[PDB]
């Protein structure tokens, strides 16, 4: 069908999605918020959500999404804090807005080049923006580091090694109840950090559509071919073909 | 008629310009800029220009102008060292308006200085050869000896000033202070002439003054002077700067 259900979506870079041809139904934090068509979403880095979309069109895209990599959210950070000033519910981490032809001008001008102009775009449209103080501290606050961050950066070296807690441990020069409790404080566990890093990974390298199943699943560092099907679907819900169709 | 040529136009404050409805030829450092209808010109802080102006309209105003204070221009730089990292022509420049910038040019505010700032920041982004007006920002953000000097005498106009004042002031010697001045081709009385002409030329412009307060509040003793040094100065009346300025 035009409809999906896809669960545990991790979102690792500050994301600016626009709704365009779907209809969402996002599920987060005992929370749900819907975004029609012709919206625009801000995630926050960090909101492990659930989706239920619909698309609109069959044959197009389902939506049109903006990832911002550390440097560029780190830039826009530190404009904002000068621009608008210096400085827990998903009400303030997951934010919709109505997007006018103005703006959309710009939603078209947006190019992955010109990385200063993307900013000042961004810079803009904020600017532009009805009640904005929302969407700001979001941009702020997904730019701290945490220890879901650290770890992640830790793993990310070398996502096919055989990772434990101890291993976490020593690199840390601390104790195994340690890291336990710099991951339990903000709700995480280990195998949690491993797991999202894997399964994200491997999302975006199957959307990618230059790998074989077989190449992701040594890359992101899993043994075999069908124990990544059977695991993608049991995070994700869906068939790495369900998913790959639907988009 | 509808030209005029005024002399000795400082640029206190970062100026944005949309000549609008009028012609304008800008002299400076033995040079000559020529403003087109319809174009924003960048004027970077402490020029001291030369115009000739030519209105189309003559019941309007000749142009539009845009001025950032001391903390604006501040703020903007530093947006502009986040997102990027000698002559005439890198201080006086002259850009086309596109109907999409002129709506933002119309989307402004002296109020939310955010809005203000992002806009600039936006058009900024939007411009072929930016990096000159950039670097005109980032040179007038720069807080030199002789805007030292300006600051110290803006706050009492009135006083009778003279280089000692100054001099102890910095807690250094008249030699001293003369020479870092002349070292930005400016000299304590120009300082003050200027300070007072300026601020004379806005005052005048507010039309809520007569000529007597105009001149008892730049610090000036008789009207008769005032309007004798507002010529020689500028090389117009007083009546004709505002007549022309409507």
């Amino acid at each position: 069908k035009e409809t999906i259900k896809i669960n545990n979506i991790m979102i690792a870079k500050y994301t600016v999605l626009y709704t365009s041809n779907c209809i969402m139904d996002i599920y987060s934090e005992e929370e749900k918020i819907t975004c029609f068509s012709n919206r625009l979403v801000f995630l926050e880095r960090g909101v492990n959500i659930s989706v239920r979309m619909q698309k609109q069109i069959l044959s197009e895209k389902p939506y049109v999404a903006f990832r911002l990599n550390g440097d560029m959210l780190r830039h826009l950070k530190d404009a904002l804090m000068i621009i608008y000033g210096m400085s827990r519910s998903m009400s303030r981490k997951i934010m919709t807005t109505e997007v006018n032809k103005t703006l959309l001008d710009e939603l078209k001008n947006i190019n992955s080049h010109d990385n200063s102009a993307f900013i000042s775009s961004l810079i803009y449209l904020i600017s532009k923006l009805e009640n904005n103080e929302k969407i700001i501290e979001s941009i702020y606050i997904s730019s701290v580091s945490f220890f879901s961050d650290k770890v992640r950066n830790l793993i990310e070296k070398d996502l096919s090694r055989k990772w434990t807690l101890g291993i976490i441990a020593d690199a840390f020069n601390a104790s195994e109840i340690t890291i336990r409790k710099r991951l339990e404080s903000e709700n995480t566990n280990f195998n949690q950090i491993l797991m999202q890093l894997r399964m994200s990974k491997a999302a975006l390298l199957l959307l990618e559509n230059s790998y074989q199943i077989s190449q992701i699943s040594n890359m992101i560092g899993i043994s075999s071919a069908s124990y990544f099907i059977r695991i993608f679907n049991k995070h994700y819900g869906v068939t790495p073909k369900q998913f790959f169709t639907y988009f």
